[PDB]
């Protein structure tokens, strides 16, 4: 609903730390990894597996077991700076063409 962060600065600065990440989950029953989750600069709000990028404040729900923190980050915030400066380009292609090319 808020648009996405586009820069090189981070929305929330308070969640740039992966131990400030790690910390939000607590007890995580999802099936996806929240080591994972926190490396791919996600961290969880508390409601269900409702995750938000520190850095575009982009927001993801639902996790199922085939779907990757990374992958995700770059499908749906493809925007992302933070994602941009651990993935590089050549990934965030692959990733849009992958997905762009599952739809056939
Ligand atoms: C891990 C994947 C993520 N998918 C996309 C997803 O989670 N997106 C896409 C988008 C950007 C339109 C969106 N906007 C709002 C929310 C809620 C929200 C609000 C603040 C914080 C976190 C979450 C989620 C969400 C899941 C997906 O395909 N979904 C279908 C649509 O409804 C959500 C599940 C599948 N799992
Ligand atoms: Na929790
Ligand atoms: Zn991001």
């Amino acid at each position: 609903m808020n648009f996405p962060n586009s820069t090189n600065l981070p929305r929330n600065p308070s969640m740039a730390d992966y131990e400030a990440r790690i910390f939000t989950f607590g007890t995580w029953i999802y099936s996806v990894n929240k080591e994972q989750l926190a490396r791919a600069g996600f961290y969880a709000l508390g409601e269900g597996d409702k995750v938000k990028c520190f850095h575009c404040g982009g927001g993801l729900t639902d996790w199922k077991p085939s779907e990757d923190p990374w992958e995700q980050h770059a499908k749906w915030y493809p925007g992302c700076k933070y994602l941009l400066e651990q993935k590089g380009q050549e990934y965030i292609n692959n990733i849009h063409l992958t997905h762009s090319l599952e739809e056939c």
